[PDB]
């Protein structure tokens, strides 16, 4: 995620330009985007962010 | 829900519809659509209905 946030911020600006999505939940989605092994939502995006 | 079920879905059919959201998805849309402070533990639609 780091490495995704430093040299890819611009390739999911989609996501974070999202006016759905805070910017907790713009990380929190993100986070599910690349690594989805710890895909999860039950807890809400906006804690997991 | 009981109640609207009864005399006024005929008002909520624009959400029945609706080829976006399958008939389970319908209910859950209107549940919440109803008691709408009501959140749930943020599941799919369809288990909701």
């Amino acid at each position: 995620l780091l490495d995704v946030l430093s040299e890819q911020q611009e390739q999911h600006q989609d996501l974070f330009n999202s006016q759905r999505l805070t910017f907790s939940e713009a990380m929190a989605k993100l986070y599910q985007r690349l690594n989805p092994q710890v895909d999860m939502g039950q807890r809400l995006p906006q804690t997991i962010g």
